[PDB]
This record gives structure tokens, C-alpha cells and sequence, in this order.
């Protein structure tokens, strides 16, 4: 791929390097084409301490190396063209960084000819650009799910989006309005890990880019309204062969392979420390074990669960030959929150881990008559898990210590701000 | 250069003939083409005492002489031509001059077969016309550099200006949001001192004009924003024979040669004095040891120190040939400083000069940890050193006791204002 | 002295044990009259680290010991008494402590039989509640000083202090509006040095205090208004013997004696490290070397010599038998300034210290005219003056490295903050 030549070709002026960094940001480098064959080969210079990479100011830049296969012309601005890159540090990929990450366990999973294929459901708020309330104000009901309506309310911008993705090759297929008022999601086919982890970062990027161009802006905030629903990314999993088999369809129960229980075993063994990374925020945790909404459920997992076709649990298999993950919120790393399920789903399987048995049940409901674990409830829990799991931990490289450290940071922040609520129930104490 | 036919040819109807004083400030006169001839013969005529030159009311005009290969067609206007010009005074060159005070430097290291290049890296905010916020009120997070999200936000400008540069023929090649809020920079190749001084003096120029016509404001300010990282001229310098040989590339540490370490032994040498000129304004002293910032570093020398490929001191070594000196910030004088830095690198070189030993640490959290001069803390301890500084002072010629005695008056201005602080913390005393 | 006997006799309800801290704040604690045995015996105890004392917060408490030969009835409030006290640190008088401090100087001129007496002049304004102007909008013309109708209009609080003053047996004997508008002084007899300085602590406390019981508020900042004269601490001082001789009257120049001018030797000799102390606060630097006000002239010193009857210089010799030290302003510690003083005084006369010529010449117009020695022109040069005056240092024991760390911070401090002035004289760099 000569991406110079696809310059002139294309009429692209400008590519945007980018990487994500451990929180998620999308950091990105504007370079004129006149200089792409350039950074193509010795990679983007950044200063790594700027960005959530952990490192010092007194380290060498890190060397961003862009996969010129993930490149995408915007398509509300084509004479740009955007490129994922994978950060490098004194001539090696750098640990610490998501993409590298993921591709460190794809590389291990792929060895045992096994690989991670998911497709992600992104679900997001359309919002006021000031942030503090939705961007429809007639979108008011209490059960505003599939609301007609509210959708066409919203239609120049879903199908602008909808119809770029047709044209980048995604295979959308639907967009919802989904349970909050306020809510959309818009789905497409699920492709390899790698795949699908580049397109998760692109669409956020586009979603809020083109928001924003129609005078709205878009948030994928766990739980941006109290008492609304939050933010899922709800993950479709299986694992495949090189020969194009699909090792999770078996003739167990539900139509899944001894591989895809054991799979599911390691997601439910490690579901401790994987909330850390997959709800990644102090604001994630208003999301799961939240009191019931307006619209009559939360829709989110509280325990450590899994179910048949049933989205009260933290597993739900929709159908034969995959594993719904719903636990992630819209705060998850597009390459970490793979890589940690991954890791996880990897160990399942080499231990033949059993997931116990599966809940016909509302949790929401019928779950205070039921053993079942609950999950972390809080980002400080969650990450003391993840640091006692050595599994996750080890899957994840250095990238999981490094996450660890920032996550308590940003719960010892949360605990410092002093709230209304605490002011009104306990100036009288 | 026959400037009357390129007006005809170029539709050139305006020259504006410039000059830069000793605060850097651009002056020039607009000049129909009909009397560009005269004009480029025999100087623009100014009276100097009403620029910073140091001069008097009584004195005869100066006459600023155009540089004819120094022509830019403004690319936002291209019926006007823009002109650096050399300030002469009763028939010769003024010393007191910018310009003329670097060109006099250029000449003696010639004449040793050693020519200065240089890049600039010019970092500034894009902030409101009022200048008391940024422009962009959704870039807010902790750690904003690179930010994907507010880099694209100003496409726009950036890419024209980005544009421009190609068409100029500067050789640009990468644009970054940087590491404060609102701050960016646009890079574009080395060349001869000179060359890059006159690019220099135009770049700031075209990229307040251009903000401007965006309704937006541009601002090289070195620290305006207390608790952000502040606006660097990271300079980055080689020395080369006539013959395109670089006399720093070599065979010792980090691939320099012992010229070049020498050359280093006169920035460490002459640091204090050189202090003073490439950091040229109280403010300047707010960006040098400056608290910690939002983003965890302020990416500015605290000491006069050097490392490897390290951000944390007043010199850095990126690669093989070269040094950059992070001592300067958006203030300095485009001519002043590559002067005061080529007289104390030659002295370095003339005497051999030790640079001392390479600190391979952060010298943020470091700095304790070893034995370190401190930078002047203030513009009135750094116009002392610079009046002590024989080397210096002669370097520069009589555009050193002039600026001195300039920036001793500014000290004594920002001294008698009364601040709220002080109001604050001294009330009760 | 019995405090409880005391304390039923003359209806004392309260006592406020007060001690002076480094920066002079008063540290106060509020003890029944049934406590006041205990407090005198065994001191009131005071976690130290929380005041201006260089302590740590694991230190035992420190023990303020009152001084029973202190007391006073608070004049508008008869039922609290006031109490100066020793703070004292694991069983000994506590050496950073600022009376402590004074106090061991004083022990070491009375062991040769030397008795410093002196009066202080402080200058103060009178000033809204909200600091933001003076309190009588009347006052405004050019040269204000003595204006009757301005003295008259703050009569009530003037007369209250000043009857208060008679109570006590301080002597008050004058009344003045002072050179700039909404500034006034009132006068008292000179005494043995400890006598003054708690007298001098006291009164800022019953200025503010009585201005506030009117809806005013007092201030001794140094340098409140940018074009108005500031508020001096003129002290007066001569050195006795026990049996009661004045030694600094003599048969020299103006009828003073080589003491008094071998101890005006020490003034001169020591003047840039007692500036750091008798001009404690970064405001300070604005009332010295300020420009010319609207009234003609600044009253205070820009400069190391001394006059006659000559207000024009560090220091005055207003008549035979005493030095007037026109350095200090309304900052300075009541304890730490004749304790600085002395100790430099001291030193003049144990090494004949030569003071140079009397220059009878107005040093605000003759600055020029004249070799003249300028005082450290900010905080951060006087502390390092201080820091480098063994004598001074070392006569002022660890009180003097405690407060050239305070007041480095709060020069740091200062440094720190963005003013509008550089904002407006920077932004178009
Ligand atoms: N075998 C498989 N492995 C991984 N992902 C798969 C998959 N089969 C389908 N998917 C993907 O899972 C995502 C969701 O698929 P689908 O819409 O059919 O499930 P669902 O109907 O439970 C979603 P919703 O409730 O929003 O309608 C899609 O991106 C889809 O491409
Ligand atoms: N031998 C040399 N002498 C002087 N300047 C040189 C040089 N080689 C490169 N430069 C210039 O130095 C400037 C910076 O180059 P470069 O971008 O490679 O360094 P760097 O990566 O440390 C900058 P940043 O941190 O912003 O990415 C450019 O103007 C470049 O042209
Ligand atoms: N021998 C001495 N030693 C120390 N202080 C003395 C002194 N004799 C007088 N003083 C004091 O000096 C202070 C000022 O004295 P005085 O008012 O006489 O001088 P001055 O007239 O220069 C003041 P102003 O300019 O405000 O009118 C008073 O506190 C006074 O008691």
C-alpha cells in the first residue's frame, strides 16, 4: 500500500496519525501528504508523557507506525484521510499501548488457531452542546425505547452516518432509538478483533464528528442522567479457525461447543478484575447495580451471571455460536476492552473453565432468591481485582499496571470533589 | 531583482517594506508598486526613535532597505508583497537593528567556514479577540495534547495556513495540537539562520492575520494561561562548511562530534546572559520553573542542564547533528535570538568549552537529586547576567546595551503595578 | 503578679494569650478567667506548626507563656485582657519565635550595659470594608497631608484611639492625615524596646479592631495604592545605659556620638539583609524605589545613606540623641524589626563601623548627582542579602532562616501569578 500514491489518487491533502491511548483518547497528528511516505515508515513522533501512556518527560518520543490498510477518508470530509497506528518505543512496539496490547493476545490466540472475531453495540446520547440535557426536548415519555418519532427526529444524522458506513463497507444493517430518552444506536457487522477494535475507535470519532456538524453533540458517558438508562457496549464474541469454522457453534445447550462454555467460564472466573478495564470509569459504576430506571430496567448486568436469550445478566447468548458480553459501558477502550475478554475467554478455555449454571430468571426480579456474586461495585474495587488477577494482568502486559495506576488516581480525584448531596444530608450531623 | 517588473508580472500593488525592532515588534510601511523602485535603491525612510531602536526624536531617519529575496505575495492577499528590509543609519547598517545584528554574527562565523541552520518550532493559542479564554471551549481535558477531537475543531485554519507554507515553499510537515488547552504548532523545515529568521518573522505574522480572518485570535505569548504549559521556541541547530558538510554530526556520544559538545559548552556557558535575549519579557519568566501544570509537566528548563533525547532540560540532543535549545519561548526576537545563541555557541567552540556531564533523568522530579544551576529567575536578574556577559554583549553589538536597558524599564513597569494578590495576601498585614 | 486576683478586681471574664508569629500575625487563644492560673504557670498550649513558626505538624504543642506585666484591658471591650507571650518548645524559649527572638538580642546589648529604647510611627489607611478604596471619598486632592477637613471628618475614630492611648500611659501626643489621601498616624512615647514592640503589636490590633467597631477598615499594607505614598513604620532609636544616659548624644556632627555613629555604621554596613526584615512582604518592594506620586514625592528611601534633618534617605538624624531608620514600612514584624536592628546596631559598634558622609541634598532629585548604593529592588534580593549577613543572620538566630524560606515561597508565589498588565503588553508578542 503506497499511501503517497493513494494521495494523488484520492485528492487526500492531509492524514490524521492516530492512536488511542489507556483512557481511550484519540491522539492524532495532522500531517500534509507531501510528508506521508515519511511517517509511513519511521512512524508519527510524539511526546509519550503527554498522552495516557505512562511514561516521562524525560523519555524519547514514541514512534506512532501507521497501518496503512486501516486507512479511512472521512467521509464528511474526504481530502483527510485517518490511519490507526501502532505505537513503537526504542524499536519496539510499546507494551503500554491498547493496540499493541490487543495484538499481543491476537498473536497468542491466533498460534492455537483460534481467532477473536465481535461486533460491538455503541450506544450513544445525542445532547445539547453545553452537555446539560438531551437534544431533543420533546423526547419526554417514560418507556421512549423504538420511539418512532423521536428517531425521525433525529434522521438527517443517523442516516448520514448510517449511509457512510454502507460506503466505508461495514454492513450497517439498523439504527435504534434505544431505551433513555435521548439515546441511539446504530449496529454493523461484526469482522476480526483487529478489525472491528480500528472501527469502534473510527465510529466514536465520526458519531461526535458529525453531531457536532449539526449542532448537537454526542456523549458515550456510562451514565449521563440519574435515573435514565446508560451507556452499554454490549459485545458479540466468537472464536474462529483459519479454516473458517466457527468453534463456538456446538451441539451443547443453546446450540454452543464445550470451547464457547469454557470460554464463557473464563469470562465469569475473571469478571472481577475484567469490570475494571471494560467499566473503566467512577461514572461506569452508576451504570451497573443502578436503581431501576423511568423506563422500568436498567438493562445492565449486577452480578456475575449469564443467561440464554436474556439481557438481565452479565452474559446473554443471543443465539447459537456466540457469547453476548454485556457488561462493557460506552467508557471502554476499543483495543483493551477486546484484549481483556480475550485474555480472559483464552484462559476459560485452557483450564476448561465452568461457567456454572445458566439463569432462566430476572435478575432485576427474581435474583434476591438466588446465589449469585455481585460485581465490583465501585473503580476501586474493580481495579484492586484486576491487580490480584494475575491472568488478566499477565494477558494484558504492562498496559494493566499502568491502567491500574491512573484508575486510582481518578477515584482518589472523584473522592476529593465535594457533592450537594453530602452538603444537604450532613451540614446537620 | 527587478521588484518594479515583478509587481507587473505577479500583480503585486502594494509592498509592505518591514523591519523587526528590538521587542520583536514588525514594523513596516506601505508603499505603492509605482514606488517600489525607488524603494528598493534607496530605503524606505522611518523615524526610528518612534520604533524600540534606541534611538532620538533628533536623529536623522533610518532607511529600512528591502532584501528583494526575502519577497512573499501575502498568500491570504497576494496583491501585496512583503519585504524584510535591513535598518541602515547615516549610510551603514545599524547595529542596534535585529537583522542587521544577526547578519553581522552570520558573517564572522562564515568567515571560520561555519554556517549556523536552524528550525523553529512556534508553538501558540488560538484564544478569543478579547484574549481572555481559548477559542475552543470543549477542549478542557486534563491532558489535551494531541488531541484528535480539537486538533480537527480547527482544521481550517491550521490546514491554510499548512497550505500556504507548501505553496511558500518551507518544506511543512506536521501540525499538532500541543500540550496545553488551545495550543498548537506547525513545523516546517530548517534552513540557513537567515532564511529561517525572515520565515520566522513572517510565520507569526501569517498566523495572526489568518486567525484573524477566522474571527479567531493568535497569540505567542510564553505563558498565558497560569496553570498551563506555556508557549516554547524550541530551536534546533547544526553548524555547516560551505562545502554541506554538518560539523556536529561526528563520532562521540549520542553520534556528536567534539564541535558540536563545544558549541554546547558555550549555550552552558553563556546561559544566564543568553537568558535575557531569548527570553525577553517578564511573562517569560512565568514559563521558565514554572509549578507543575494540568497535563503534569511544563515541558520548559528550570536548569541550565542538557540530556539525550530528553525534554526535561535547557538542551536537548533529538539525533545525531544537531541540538535543540528549549531555553526560548514565543517572545524571542526572530533575529535576536539565533544572534545570542551563535555568539555563545562560537565562543564555546573558540575556547573549547565543556558542557558538562549529560543528565539522563528527569530533571523535574530530579532536580534535587544533583548539583544544577538555576536559570535566572526574573527578567532583572537576566538582564544583569546579560550586561556581565563580555561575550555576549560584544556578540550583539550595540543592540545589547539597548535591549538591556529596554527590558530594565519593563522590570521596573511590571514592578510598580499593584496585583490582587498582593491586595489579598497583604491587607491585614 | 497574681492574673486571677487581677482578673476579679477589674472584671476580666477573658484573657486573650497572644503571640506574634513570623509573618506578625497575632495567634490568639480566648481563656476564661477561671482557667487563667494554669495558663500563666504552665503556658497555653498551641500546635505550632499551623501558625508562621518553620515547625512540623508531629511536634509537640508549644507552650505560650503570657506575660503578666503585658496585660491590658482591651479599651473598648474592658472584660477581655490581653496577654503578650513567650512561645516556648520543649522546655526552652523557642528561638524562631519573633519576641523570643528580640528578646535574646536585647540580652546581649544589656550584658554591655547598652538598653535599646525606641518609638515607631505606623502609618495606616483607612479604607473601606471591602479594601477596594479609602473610606472618605472626600479626600482626594493632590497633596493631602494634614488636611484639616479630611483629619476632622475621621475624627470619632481618631479621638477614641487616641483618649484610649492616654488610658493606657503610651502618651500619645499627636494626630496627623498623613501625604497620601485616606492615610493617618498617630504618635506615641518612645520606651524600652520590648515595651514598644508589644505596645506596637497592640495597636495595629486596636486600630483595626476600633476602625471596624466605626464600618471601617484599617490597613498597614506598604503599598495599597499604585500613585499614592505608602504607609512607613518610621522607628526612632537611641541606646541607654542603665543608670539612665542616652549614649548616642555627643558632641559630634548634630550633636551625636561615635556610638550613635558607629551604630548607624552597622544600619548602613548591614542595610540590604535588615531590608529583607524590615520590608517583609513583596508589596513592600512597591513603596521602595517607588515613582514619583501624585503628591511630589515618595517620603520613603531608595537608597543606602543617611541626611540630616532630611527625609529624603534611609535614614534621618531628626535631632541630637537618636537615628530615625526610614526603611521599615507598615509590614514589618514589631519584634523581629528592633531585634534586626539591633543586632546590625550592635554589630556597628563593636567593629567602629564608619557610616560614611551625611548627605545633605534631596535624594530624589540627586540620585544621580552622587555614588549612591540602591536597596535590594525585590523580596527575592533582600532575602538572599539576608542569607549572605553572617552577623545578621547569625544575631537573628534560626528566626532567620525560617523567614528567608517563608519569604522565598511567597516570592515564588507572586512570580506565579498572571497580571493584567503583562497580558495586555504581551499578548502581541
Ligand atoms: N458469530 C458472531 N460473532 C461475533 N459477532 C457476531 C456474530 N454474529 C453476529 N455478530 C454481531 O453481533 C452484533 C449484534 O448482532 P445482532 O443485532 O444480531 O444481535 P442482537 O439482535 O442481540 C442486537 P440488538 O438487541 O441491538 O438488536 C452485530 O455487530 C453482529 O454483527
Ligand atoms: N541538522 C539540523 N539542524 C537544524 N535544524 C534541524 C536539523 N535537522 C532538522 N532540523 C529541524 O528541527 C526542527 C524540528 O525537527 P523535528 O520535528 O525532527 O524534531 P523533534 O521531533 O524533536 C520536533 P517535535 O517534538 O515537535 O515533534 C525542524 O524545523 C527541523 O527541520
Ligand atoms: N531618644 C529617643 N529614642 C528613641 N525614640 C525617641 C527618642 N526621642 C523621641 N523618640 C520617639 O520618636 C518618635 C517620634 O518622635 P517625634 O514626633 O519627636 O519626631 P518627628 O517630629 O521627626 C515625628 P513626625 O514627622 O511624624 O512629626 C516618638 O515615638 C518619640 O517618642
Amino acid at each position: 500500500t503506497d499511501l503517497a500514491s493513494i494521495a494523488r489518487e484520492k485528492g487526500i491533502e492531509f492524514f490524521l496519525i492516530s492512536f488511542t491511548d489507556l483512557l481511550g483518547v484519540q491522539r492524532a497528528k495532522l500531517v500534509p501528504a507531501r510528508a506521508i511516505a515519511d511517517m509511513a515508515v519511521n512512524g508519527a513522533g510524539f511526546a509519550g508523557f503527554a498522552a495516557w501512556l505512562d511514561m516521562s518527560p524525560a523519555d524519547a518520543d514514541i514512534l506512532a507506525i501507521p497501518d496503512p490498510e486501516s486507512l479511512i477518508q472521512l467521509p464528511w470530509k474526504p481530502s483527510v484521510g485517518w490511519l490507526a497506528a501502532d505505537v513503537h518505543f526504542e524499536g519496539r512496539p510499546f507494551p503500554k499501548a491498547p493496540r499493541v496490547a490487543l495484538k499481543s493476545v491476537l498473536a497468542r490466540a491466533a498460534g492455537k488457531d483460534m481467532h477473536l472475531k465481535h461486533g460491538v453495540e455503541c450506544e450513544f446520547f445525542l445532547i445539547q452542546p453545553d452537555g446539560s440535557a438531551i437534544s431533543d426536548p420533546a423526547d419526554t415519555q417514560a418507556k421512549p425505547c423504538y420511539d418512532q418519532d423521536a428517531l425521525m427526529r433525529r434522521f438527517d444524522v443517523i442516516a448520514e452516518i448510517c449511509s457512510y458506513m454502507v460506503d466505508l463497507g461495514w454492513g450497517p444493517y439498523q439504527n435504534d432509538h434505544e431505551d433513555a430518552n435521548g439515546q441511539f444506536e446504530m449496529n454493523w457487522d461484526y469482522a476480526d478483533a483487529l478489525v472491528t477494535a480500528d472501527r469502534h475507535a473510527f465510529f466514536k470519532f465520526m458519531v461526535k464528528s458529525v453531531a457536532e456538524r449539526h449542532g448537537l453533540r454526542a456523549t458515550f458517558m456510562p451514565k449521563p442522567f440519574a435515573h435514565l438508562t446508560g451507556n452499554g457496549c454490549h459485545t458479540h464474541l466468537s472464536m474462529w479457525t483459519a479454516a473458517g469454522d466457527n468453534l463456538f457453534e456446538g451441539d451443547g445447550e443453546l446450540g454452543l461447543s464445550p470451547t464457547a462454555y469454557a470460554f464463557l467460564g473464563g469470562l465469569i472466573g475473571h469478571a472481577k478484575g475484567l469490570t475494571a478495564v471494560v467499566n473503566p470509569t467512577v461514572n461506569s459504576y452508576k451504570r451497573l447495580n443502578a436503581p431501576v430506571t423511568v423506563s422500568g430496567a436498567t438493562w445492565s448486568p449486577n452480578t456475575i451471571t449469564y443467561g440464554g436469550n436474556n439481557r438481565t445478566h452479565m452474559v446473554r447468548i443471543p443465539d447459537a455460536g456466540r457469547l453476548e458480553l454485556r457488561l462493557p459501558d460506552g467508557a471502554a477502550n476499543p483495543y483493551l476492552m477486546p484484549a481483556a475478554i480475550l485474555a480472559a475467554g483464552l484462559d476459560g478455555i485452557e483450564t476448561q473453565a465452568d461457567p456454572g449454571q445458566r439463569l432462566d430468571i430476572d435478575m432485576y426480579v427474581e435474583g434476591h432468591s438466588v446465589e449469585a456474586e455481585q460485581l465490583p461495585l465501585n473503580l476501586l474495587d474493580a481495579v484492586r481485582a484486576l491487580e490480584a488477577d494475575e491472568v488478566l494482568a499477565g494477558g494484558l502486559g504492562a498496559a494493566a499496571a499502568a491502567f491500574a495506576k491512573f484508575k486510582r488516581a481518578e477515584w482518589a480525584d472523584y473522592k476529593s470533589q465535594l457533592t450537594e448531596w453530602e452538603r444537604r444530608t450532613t451540614l446537620d450531623c
